């Protein structure tokens, strides 16, 4: 699974550019689950049926809607890893 | 990027399991500073010299300290994804 | 609690849960005062157990928070 | 300093997180205990209060009263 390619194909599935608070609400929504798995300690690799609630499961909801913010906001997270990259060797 | 290679690479050069919350603090940093990006309306794909303080840079640094709590937390994202595709297409 | 910070760590995740549940609430547009029937989800009962939290912090911390309150201001008129 | 109320909803939500970020920030530094005025920039008091000041904006453009509805949670609790 590339990076740029989870970005597009949650892209082709949830692309609403002109609702770009959905979104936000949306990731903070998804950090307030994290915190709450987090301190539940609800750790490790979960299966499928250990999944809802999961530090699993929260982490990847805050990283789809990092992508589907990137995409709203014209970011490409591949190409700015990069130049972080870059910045890191300078 | 692949997004296993992504994980894999923040924890050869950023892995401290015994500090656990270090990394859920600087998530919430993260997501103060792209909240910061996002109001002042810094969207786009930036060059390097317009990198600091874009939208592009807070988004792939709240990208990093997911990454970094999933290493820490014994998830693996890209398997995580596959197993939220099931669950979505039911 | 006794061992202070295990309190701080707890409120702290606890207020990133309710600003979590505030964003919800904000987001479905569930403003206004409500009556007792309309408090759950309300954007009031999560901006209440924000500001729980938020408090719920500054005890443990040794924070003043009207007298920072004073501070700010000197700040401010500055 | 606002006209259109969903607008000023959007900076104050905006401005809480930043905020939340900043407090998150001075816990993990252990920026603690009550500062004198030159201690109080980048401290957890600060932040705190900080918090606070949006959780109140954020209150007033959305008719929310605070002390009315921490009544009807006392009474919630006690039920
Ligand atoms: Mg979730
Ligand atoms: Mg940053
Ligand atoms: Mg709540
Ligand atoms: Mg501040």
């Amino acid at each position: 699974m590339k990076l740029s390619e989870l970005q597009s194909h949650i892209k082709e599935f949830d692309y609403a550019p002109e609702q770009s608070e959905h979104y936000f609400f949306k990731l903070i929504e998804e950090v307030g689950e994290l915190s709450e798995s987090i301190r539940k300690g609800k750790s490790g690799q979960p299966t499928l049926d250990e999944l809802k609630g999961s530090v699993a499961e929260e982490l990847y909801d805050v990283l789809y809607y990092v992508c589907a913010l990137a995409n709203i906001h014209g970011v490409n997270l591949e190409k700015t890893h990069e130049l972080k990259e870059v910045l890191n060797k300078v």
